[PDB]
Formats: C-alpha cells, structure tokens, sequence
C-alpha cells in the first residue's frame, strides 16, 4: 500500500463527470471540478483542467494525471501550511499517507482547524487522537472512509486498506 493505491480505494475512479459525496461536480479519483451547481461550469473546469474540450469525459491516463497533480498538490499543501507541517513531519510514512488522505478529501483549511486532533497526534497519544478524529462531521458524512483513515493514524499500519 502507497497513498496512490490508499486514494484510488478512498475516491473510486469515475471517467465521467459525477457528484461526489457532497453532492459537488468532481472526475477521475476524486478530482473535484467545481462546486457549483452548474454543469457546464464544470465543464468548463474539466477542459481547462485537461487542456482539451472532453464533453465531461476523460481517459484512465488523463485520471491518473490529474490525480498525481492532486496528491502531490495535497503534500505541499501541507508543507506549506505552518498549522499542518509540524505534526506531519512529527508522523511515520503510514500514518503521514491518513493526512494525505484527510487533506485530499478535505482541504487543507478543512483540517488546519482540527487543533485537538493535530494536538494528539503530533503527541502521539494515538487511541485518544483517534476519539477526537471520529467526533467531526467528516466522520459522521463519510464513516466508512474515515474509519479506515482514521485506524490508519491510530495503528500506523495499513490494516484498514489491506484488506
Ligand atoms: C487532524 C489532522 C491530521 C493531519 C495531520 C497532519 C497533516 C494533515 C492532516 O490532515
């Protein structure tokens, strides 16, 4: 297991324009377009993304593409963040991939403001930093997928994935 193969469980692969899980415009591995109502200005986000009018359907290659844009975006995102930096250079290889994962999903100001949780985690208090994680709407919106990132940043082993 890799972030790459973590995600690609995570978000699925779609080749057309579909609504994620918030109802958003999004393609590919979780690529998110636009969260506008608007079709076509996803549309247009998808062409501009890809370079090519794709009448909202893309190749498997033009997916992968954009989702190694978007992981590696996620990374340095990361790092580029003063509140997220510390606590994932604090982080093992496995449990730095759970807040890929987490930014991933949902942004990095999504989760910058998970304070207790950063608090426990930097910490290592891992039992406890796993309570506090689940106690957040991501949990209750997306269970499934937060219960495997978050037995990830528990357990620091890919047992959620592995499978
Ligand atoms: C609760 C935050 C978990 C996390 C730690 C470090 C970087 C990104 C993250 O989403």
């Amino acid at each position: 297991m890799n972030i790459f193969e973590m995600l690609r469980i995570d978000e699925g692969l779609r080749l057309k324009i579909y609504k994620d899980t918030e109802g958003y415009y999004t393609i590919g591995i979780g690529h998110l377009l636009t969260k506008s109502p608007d079709l076509n200005a996803a549309k247009s986000e998808l062409d501009k993304a890809i370079g090519r009018n794709c009448n909202g359907v893309i190749t498997k290659d033009e997916a992968e593409k954009l989702f190694n844009q978007d992981v590696d975006a996620a990374v340095r995102g990361i790092l580029r963040n003063a509140k997220l930096k510390p606590v994932y250079d604090s982080l093992d290889a496995v449990r730095r991939c759970a807040a890929i994962n987490q930014v991933f999903q949902m942004g990095e100001t999504g989760v910058a403001g998970f304070t207790n949780s950063l608090r426990m985690l930097q910490q290592k208090r891992w039992d406890e930093a796993a309570v506090n994680l689940a106690k957040s709407r991501w949990y209750n919106q997306t269970p499934d997928r937060a219960k495997r990132v978050i037995t990830t940043f528990r357990t620091g082993t890919w047992d959620a994935y592995k499978n």
